[PDB]
């Protein structure tokens, strides 16, 4: 399978997520608490609750060295205050949530936690030598900063235009609609040309005027909670490295031109940003189990995905669109093709290497975000998730919050579409 | 009043707003249409409709270099394609709509068109030398930069101690609660306290923590037109310069001790939030006419305003919180009250430097922004609005789309709220 | 003023509203419940949940023989099973929520619960044994049956001819567009003349071709809180005698001139019907205190009400449109207007038989019927309603439900229209 | 196939379909226009638009024997006047939309067109002799009666029996959950004992008491569009005849059992009356091509649907629960299941007698209704609609009136909503 066991880094990772009342000594109350025990206030934020205006959020930025007394602390905070605490703990120890980024800036904590001989190029030391400074790339940006670009060597270049050549002649009847959409926008406006290798920021920059969604430089293959938490954001991890010229069309980890030719071009319709996001919102605080599920969700459809299409049905896989042959298996009647479903699709078990025997195919990608959300239903944690475009931060919701936050958010809706029938 | 009324660059600024639905040619014809004709593609972007699949929408950045060849592109695009094209002007001529920023982006563009004797220090010429640091510091400034942080002097420091001396220890009964919760959070977060000036860039950080609300550095005061539809970006153009030592209660033009204390700690709440910024979207492509009148809003609700407030009637206005005497005059029974009606609150006429003799109640804050959009349901523009948080572009509706994409939104959000009724 | 408390009767009403989710002896508890403690069946239906397939709905029909047994039953179902029980009682003792119909036909219950010397005619032996013989036809008559058509005396025929000969010709200018519209249908479709009366039947036939609302002949006056639930049901309760022929503009009791000149033609426009049945709606369930102020509502509204109409100010009150005197009296200068806001309208003495010194004026029906609505839901009653055209019961909705049907049934309205959208 | 193609009579049924604005000399002008053409006016309904305030619909209540001056009436309507008129023609001539009823009382005109020796019981003269009398019961039924009822005989009494003792005990493992919960409900209140045959009237009623459905006396089987249009007002012809006691396990026409045992108790189920009845509304001025489609799509569904179920697949056929050896067949393993899909459905040829070799399933009826109403986008019809519960008739909607009755439908639904926000 597709699935990668998570890490945790030595110091680690305890947040507690805690909401907090007006009340008498309340807000003096927990920060005094917090720097008797040593504990920093550059990491103890408190926000407001956007909810109950007498409430505030309040978001510790620790890890395991704050033990000593992290016991204590949360000892005063969840039974002599009375707040309800939920860990995040990313070592997985005992019955605590796992861990996750709360915001989008703290997904640089571990973006750097990705990655055999049989390397396609493994004894050229210049492949290797390449290699390593593509992983520096990642391993020294910092969330906000434009991506560093990198002037590309020439070999590399028309392994992309070999790729190019036969993938480009192939698309116009093996890609999905609102992938012929896109692409002849990213070919005139970001440097999509055969003869062109693009940088990954002005993708970022041009999937951000599309959708919002922001191209993030890491190293490697993260582990899959990483993966799909930080898709939760509208950030899609991408690669900086190439394919050997010996071999241009197999790799057994992604690539610069999987991402720019499976990924990227669907990433800029909105239809299936949102598609793909609600997985990501889902994926946090999720059990490794449910993360399998996920894994092997994504890799059925992100990956390997169809659609349903009024007349036809068109493949929207980043894999399918990326690797020629199977561009070629895909809509050839060999493989299997079924109405997806989720209760199977999950249980559905798979190959990294060979052509994926079967396929699942979609009616539209918001028929899927449905189905996602409605297996997101099934997904056991002690709260719910939703994300904060603006403030770029996942609110984490209890039973009440859920409640006024959507009641009046579609109170506004509602407002502007009861005037939308005024003509 | 304080109302002021727009101006013009040389340059000027020709958008034509229009979307295109994806057929042989529309798309090649109109970037044919443009190079054909010798347009720079510098400025002639164009992206899919986030909302119909099968379209494209297109925002042209222009200017009046385009007036020797405007004709022609207009006429093909309305007649020989068949595009509904409405054209934004800033030089505001024959079938003109007044022009707007489209983008986040776009409000630097206008972000200089801004600004006597009687001023006390007007021939000192540390606080003359000072201003002119500040407005070269406005006037280098361009959205997502950093707000350059500056070190004040120390009479500037402690007439903003005073100011903060007064009015502080006042807050605590005239303030609406949503400011007397916030303000204890500024005060030991961003540096709110009386021997210490907060940098815009760390109070612009906390507000977009709390609602995507944005603080710009702007040199002196900007048309209506421009400063209300940055609010509608959720952008706050805001002064960076201090009063003059002399009289430390009287400032003729907004300085930085009455956006951080009057507007700044209500920009920290949703709700308050909601409110401006459905203003903002009703002062884009409003004419000068209804545009006097939502001045008069602002002025009656956001600066000058009272609220409704469970038992009491407190103060949200920005001036009111930021004048000591008027805040004292306000809650008497000197002044006037009337109920926040806009057949009333935009048709007053009022005079500026003046203790208000009448005042404005609103129950709850979004109530208000259910008022200003109802009125806003009147103002005749040939299209409305919407603003997209995570592209930051304000979706521009016309009849067909509105009701698919809220349509539609509102069914993933009650569907969600179905499976949650079940606990 | 004409409100009028409401009575009991000898046998009451004691309903328990009250479902039940499927489980094993759930409803087989309930019907046990019964039968073991001997109560009748031919009351006790239980029918589905019309929302959440896996419970039932309980309508008892009951009354006070159950007190001797009723303790036993409301204990079991509150506490041995867990259903949240809501009696209805007329007695209106401890904990009991004030009587109301749940279906169409419980309106016979208590349709003769209604009703002096000065009136024109009392020694007279002939109105007197007519107005006997029309209290007889209103005392038998039940829900479903055709209204039995009623010969007039000649006196009787031009009394009537008298009053239409004066409002008539006075409508033209007077009258809402609704009704300016509609009586020249009645006219020549149910008999609406001045040489000829229309029976309720055909009146009626006509009201449910255009709104599904339905004449009720009823015998003198019944109380505030019956009048206005069997309005909820879009049923009119209508009388069938007309005035002495003495004083042909002076009737104390509302009359067939009354019913069928100043209440049916606006029954006769949907937007109307609507208003008026929110209105009803807000009756159920509501304490005799704020049911003093619906009475008064419907005085100020639909009896004496004046709407805003595009230019002018016109009656739309079916007090005004039959009194011909005031209805000259309310177009002038004399009385005063004051903008319907309930917060003021609800809130006002009057007296009955006086020409009005102030009137309201609404905007449209439509507008009055949100007013209405939300000053509704300010009612504290344990459950709100909504009725269900089809099977002509009111659902009572609790938390739970409330949102899974309305979203669901938007969720298909919201389809068709945004597939309706593409033309 | 199941599909009967559709009669007329020789008088036959020309109505026209127009609204009509008050205009100069309106309505007057139609009016006279029909008398002088000798059309009766109790045949030319007039009643108000219940949209367009200034509108009226018009309503033609008459055949072919008008023709000698049907052509000019339309002449002038269409053309000298202005008004857009739909002829509805039975005989379906040239390019005439298909004659359907238009109000539930339409419905008696084309009711009684219905109906080999091979039937059971052929050669017995007490068998027919007991089948003319059933017809005869159907054939003097009009609409608003109640049914009248009958002495079932014993013979028959033992024949219901014996299919009773089969399918009762086989039902608690075959049927669908929404036939287990109203079974139950419809043995305690109607008389559903298998010793017990009920009449037709009180399994009417309740399905009235729960879903507003009603049972119509029909001799036999009508043709597919006067079915299909009858179950469009939320009523079910049903036969009142039973098998022959030599055979009680087969009838080539349905008989008294099929519709008490297949079809009535999911009559109960509002989710599954919404379901037929939108196919119901859409079976009506539909092409006689696409009711093809329709009988195609009513057998695989309702006479033969199954309905996936959390953990099982069960069954909902109307002809599945009321035939024992195809209700042992249908969850055998032998039959096709497959996700239920319209595209293939309606182009799904079958077999009359014969086991149906394939079956499709359904996720739950309200998703079979939104594929009804998506499939109802695509049948051709010069005019949309939707059914009036009050007025019991059907709304025909143009372009302009589907606007302003969605939108301010949508709006109340709204409103109730906004208010179940604040709890
Ligand atoms: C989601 C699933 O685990 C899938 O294999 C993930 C794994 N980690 C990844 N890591 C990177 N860098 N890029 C990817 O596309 C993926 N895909
Ligand atoms: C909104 C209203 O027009 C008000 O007068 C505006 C005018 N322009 C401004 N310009 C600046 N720089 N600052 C302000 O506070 C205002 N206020
Ligand atoms: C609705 C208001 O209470 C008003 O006084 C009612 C009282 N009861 C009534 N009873 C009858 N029979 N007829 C009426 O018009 C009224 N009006
Ligand atoms: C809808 C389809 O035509 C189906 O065969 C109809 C035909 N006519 C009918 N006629 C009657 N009386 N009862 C039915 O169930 C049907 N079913």
């Amino acid at each position: 399978t597709s699935y990668i066991e998570d890490n945790c880094n030595q110091n680690g990772a305890i947040s507690l997520i805690f909401s907090l009342k007006e009340e008498v000594g309340a807000l003096a109350k927990v920060l005094r608490l917090f720097e008797e025990n040593d504990v920093n206030l550059t990491h103890i934020e408190s926000r407001p609750s956007r909810l109950k205006k007498d409430e505030y959020e309040f978001f510790t930025h620790l890890d395991k060295r704050s033990l000593p007394a992290l016991t204590n602390i949360i000892k005063i905070l969840r039974h002599d205050i009375g707040a309800t605490v939920h860990e995040l703990s990313r070592d997985k120890k005992k019955d605590t949530v796992p861990w996750f980024p709360r915001t989008i800036q703290e997904l640089d904590r571990f973006a750097n936690q990705i990655l055999d001989a049989d390397h396609p190029g493994f004894k050229d030391p210049v492949y290797r030598a390449r290699r390593k400074q593509f992983a520096d790339i990642a391993y020294n940006y910092r969330h906000g900063q434009p991506i560093p670009r990198v002037e590309y060597m020439e070999e590399e270049k028309k392994t992309w235009g070999t790729v190019f050549k036969t993938l480009k002649s192939l698309y116009k009847t093996h890609a999905c609609y609102e992938y012929n959409h896109i692409f002849p926008l990213l070919e005139k406006y970001c440097g999509f040309h055969e003869d062109n290798i693009p940088q990954l920021e002005d993708v970022s920059q041009f999937l951000q005027t599309c959708t919002g969604f922001r191209l993030r430089p890491v190293a490697g293959l993260l582990s899959s909670r990483d993966f799909l938490g930080g898709l939760a954001f509208r950030v899609f991890h991408c690669t900086q490295y190439i394919r050997h010229g010996s071999k241009p069309m197999y790799t057994p980890e992604p690539d610069i031109c999987h991402e720019l030719l499976g990924h990227v071009p669907l990433f800029s319709d909105r239809s299936f940003a949102q598609f793909s996001q609600e997985i990501g919102l889902a994926s946090l605080g999720a059990p490794d189990e449910y993360i399998e599920k996920l894994a092997t969700i994504y890799w059925f459809t992100v990956e390997f995905g169809l659609c349903k299409q009024g007349d036809s049905i068109k493949a929207y896989g980043a894999g399918l669109l990326s690797s020629f042959g199977e561009l070629q298996y895909c809509l050839s009647e060999k493989p299997k093709l079924l109405p997806l479903e989720l209760e199977k699709t999950a249980i559905q078990n798979y190959t990294v290497t060979e052509f994926q025997p079967l396929y699942y195919v979609a009616e539209s990608f918001n028929d899927a975000k449905e189905k996602v959300r409605n297996f997101a239903a099934t997904i056991p944690r002690p709260f719910s998730v939703r994300y904060d475009p603006y403030t770029q931060r996942i609110e984490v919701l209890d039973n009440t919050q859920q409640l006024k936050i959507l009641a009046d958010s579609i109170n506004s809706e509602i407002g502007i579409l009861c005037s939308a029938l005024q003509k």
